[PDB]
C-alpha cells in the first residue's frame, strides 16, 4: 500500500508499505528516498509519536494516510 510522509518544508513523500512494516522499517525507507538516517526522523500521527518495534497496523494506519515527519 501507499501511504504519504510530509516534511516541515512541506514536501510530501510517497512510499510502497507493508501494515506489516515495522515504524523503523518506515524510516529505512524515507532514508532510501531522501537520505535521512532513521536516528534523525520523528514521525508523528494522530497526536503520537510512532515507536520503533510496532508496526503500522498497531497504529491503525491504514492506505494513504500521511504521517509528519520532524527531525530530531
Amino acid at each position: 500500500m501507499q501511504i504519504f510522509v510530509k516534511t516541515l518544508t512541506g514536501k510530501t513523500i510517497t512510499l510502497e508499505v507493508e501494515p506489516s512494516d515495522t515504524i523503523e522499517n518506515v524510516k529505512a525507507k524515507i532514508q532510501d528516498k531522501e537520505g535521512i538516517p532513521p536516528d534523525q526522523q520523528r514521525l508523528i500521527f494522530a497526536g503520537k509519536q510512532l515507536e520503533d518495534g510496532r508496526t503500522l497496523s498497531d497504529y491503525n494506519i491504514q492506505k494513504e494516510s500521511t504521517l509528519h515527519l520532524v527531525l530530531r
